[PDB]
């Protein structure tokens, strides 16, 4: 799987706008994944993250060793702190990278 790190524009978009599923803290767990992406949020507007992508890190925090409950708490704690939000994901879900339509 391709691994990508994306910097979200929280200042502009105001909310992250993702759900998560899964867990990663027990041996044998499959990981934490993006469930759905809400229109208008920072993740949606970036365009590269998709449902089914595997969530690996938020900032410096490792989401390959977290329960679902812990993941939700960490994410909610981070989204209300000033400072960057940067997500690292594995592309198990598909990226809609920026493509120019045309030009002069």
């Amino acid at each position: 799987m391709n691994i990508i790190t994306v910097t979200l524009n929280m200042e502009k978009y105001n909310f992250l706008g993702i759900s998560i599923v899964g867990q990663s803290n027990e041996r044998g767990d499959g990981g934490i994944y993006i469930g759905s992406i809400m229109k208008g949020g920072a993740v949606a507007a970036d365009g590269r993250i998709e449902p089914g992508d595997m969530l690996l890190q938020v900032n410096d925090m490792n989401f390959e060793n977290m329960s679902n409950d812990d993941a939700v708490r960490v994410l909610r704690d981070i989204v209300h702190k000033p400072g960057p939000i940067v997500l690292t994901v594995a592309k198990s879900g598909g990226s809609g990278n920026e493509v120019w339509i045309d030009g002069p």
